[PDB]
C-alpha cells in the first residue's frame, strides 16, 4: 500500500 508523494514518487 504505497502512495505518490510530491517529494519524489510512490512511498510507503
Amino acid at each position: 500500500a504505497c502512495f505518490l508523494t510530491r517529494l519524489g514518487t510512490y512511498v510507503c
